[PDB]
């Protein structure tokens, strides 16, 4: 069960981090690709002009993970579940399914997300901060995974 | 290709890390599973008692460190990775068979390097990272070359 304290940690830290979301997004994908460079191959549009990490579609993907994870924290506290629109969740499940996104990709992304947050707000970092973000993310991913089918 | 410094970096760091190899091997494997817990499912003997308390984690964690250091020595001496064709064929067969993919090798590389960074911070440097990464990369390339039915 996701708590008031956890929601607060995610909501506030995101309000802080959102202020520098241009470098946050690059640091996020840099960390994903540092851990698992072959994850690049999942993105069709990455082949793109060098350095390929500049690809303009990477920023909004990174930001979407951040925004929807914070949103999940709020929903988890309020409704006790992730409440993404059924039609959006279907589109998310299908596109991640057909592009061969697997558990290890979601997991590398979680680890990269938490390292990115630690790097971005060292002064707010704590084990409860890590778990708050991590648990919100896990629930978002579980909802996407429920629609990952043909 | 592989320099005397690169070799000495891998060799000397391993000598220090080896003295605590069991603690280091466990830190290493748990780091892999912190990054990607589903990697656990590749291993028939893991996927269950808590990972942190499972002695079967020891052999594979250790073999990565030991074989990677061996690779650095072989690369300096012979210009290439010198694993016996029968051992390399078995290594290729087994990783192919269990469905190990690039991302698994890459997560392991990152975990290895983070483990070493944390274990001997006094020896850590960009060159230390490069030396271990290259010895690992060359060994991995050799295993991959035999990852076939
Ligand atoms: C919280 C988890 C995630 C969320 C909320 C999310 C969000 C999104 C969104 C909104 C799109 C569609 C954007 C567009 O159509 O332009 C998308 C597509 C995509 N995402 Fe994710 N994503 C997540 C996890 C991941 C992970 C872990 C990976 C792999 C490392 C990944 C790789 C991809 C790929 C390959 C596409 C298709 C891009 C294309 O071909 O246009 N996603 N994601
Ligand atoms: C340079 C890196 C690696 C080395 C030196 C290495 C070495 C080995 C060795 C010596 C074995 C035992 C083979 C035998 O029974 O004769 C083995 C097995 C295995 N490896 Fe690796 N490995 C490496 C990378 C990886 C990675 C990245 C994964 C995936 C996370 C992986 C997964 C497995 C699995 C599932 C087995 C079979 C279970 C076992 O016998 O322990 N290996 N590996």
């Amino acid at each position: 069960v996701f708590t008031e304290e956890q929601e607060a940690l995610v909501v506030k830290s995101w309000a802080v981090m959102k202020k520098n979301s241009a470098e946050l997004g690059l640091k996020f994908f840099l960390k994903i690709f540092e851990i698992a460079p072959s994850a690049k191959n999942l993105f069709s549009y990455l082949k793109s002009p060098i350095p390929l990490e500049q690809n303009p579609k990477l920023k909004p993907h990174a930001m979407t993970v951040f925004v929807m994870t914070c949103e999940s924290a709020v929903q988890l506290r309020k409704a006790g579940k992730v409440t993404v629109r059924e039609s959006n969740l279907k589109r998310l499940g299908a596109i991640h399914f057909k592009n061969g996104v697997v558990n290890e990709h979601f997991e590398v992304t979680r680890f990269a997300l938490l390292e990115t947050i630690k790097e971005a707000v060292p002064e707010m970092w704590s084990p409860e901060m890590k778990n708050a973000w991590g648990e919100a993310y896990d629930q978002l991913v579980a909802a996407i995974k429920s629609e990952m089918k043909p």
